């Protein structure tokens, strides 16, 4: 996807309860530094709901793309109040931007 059209997505959308950096601070929602390639719920020190860590899936662009289309149904009982990105290439620019920014 289009990562320079993903950020201001990302920065105008989930920016609110999220940081990307190295390092970076927990806000309402976990830090997403090394998302990819992880189980869902498994970010250093943060608090996750039962269902966040419990769905058990990787996150990759398959798993990401169908997440953020529909948080709430992907993982039923979550704490992230979104209703998530229902263009899909908006959707693709994001995830190439998350992809970009978390590594
Ligand atoms: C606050 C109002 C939020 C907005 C806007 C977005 N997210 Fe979020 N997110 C939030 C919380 C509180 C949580 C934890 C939920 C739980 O049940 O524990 C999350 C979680 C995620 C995750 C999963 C992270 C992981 O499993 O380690 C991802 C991938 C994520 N959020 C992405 C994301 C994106 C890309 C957003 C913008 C479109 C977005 N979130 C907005 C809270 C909030």
């Amino acid at each position: 996807g289009d990562v320079a059209k993903g950020k201001k997505t990302f920065v105008q959308k989930c920016a609110q309860c999220h940081t990307v950096e190295n390092g970076g601070k927990h806000k309402v929602g976990p830090n997403l530094w090394g998302l990819f390639g992880r189980k869902t719920g498994q970010a250093e020190g943060y608090s996750y709901t039962d269902a966040n860590k419990s769905k058990g899936i990787v996150w990759n662009n398959d798993t990401l793309m169908e997440y953020l289309e529909n948080p709430k149904k992907y993982i039923p009982g979550t704490k992230m109040i979104f209703a998530g990105i229902k263009k899909k290439g908006e959707r693709q620019d994001l995830v190439a931007y998350l992809k970009s920014a978390t590594s």
